[PDB]
């Protein structure tokens, strides 16, 4: 299927234990896509100070679309040094590794896959 519909774990920035995806542009967004996949990937919700506390470069999901099922449409977009790959919509929040943190919330969502 082209999309997907996931429920993402929301984290609290201080909880995250494995603060990004890889270290290049291209493993950020492969490992976003893999763990997504596995359903090991978690949401922060993007607020004054939480990019900081994460390693760039960041994996984003951005709402590609104005909602089936309560998922809204998203898709993936990295950035590195102020510089984005990818061109969507408003931020829903910065995708991490999931390992058992305990979530606050949980983020109805279709990917494109």
């Amino acid at each position: 299927k082209t999309h997907v519909q996931l429920s993402l774990p929301v984290l609290q920035v201080r909880d995250v234990l494995v603060r990004g995806f890889g270290d290049s542009v291209e493993e950020v967004l492969s490992e976003a896509r893999q763990h997504l996949k596995d359903g090991t990937c978690g949401l922060v919700e993007v607020e004054k100070g939480v990019l900081p506390q994460l390693e760039q470069p960041y994996v984003f999901i951005k709402r590609s679309d104005a909602a089936p099922h309560g998922h809204v449409m998203v898709e993936l977009v990295a950035e590195l040094e102020g510089i984005q790959y990818g061109r969507s919509g408003e931020t829903l929040g910065v995708l991490v590794p999931h390992v058992g943190e305990i979530p606050v919330a949980y983020r109805k969502v279709l990917l494109r896959k």
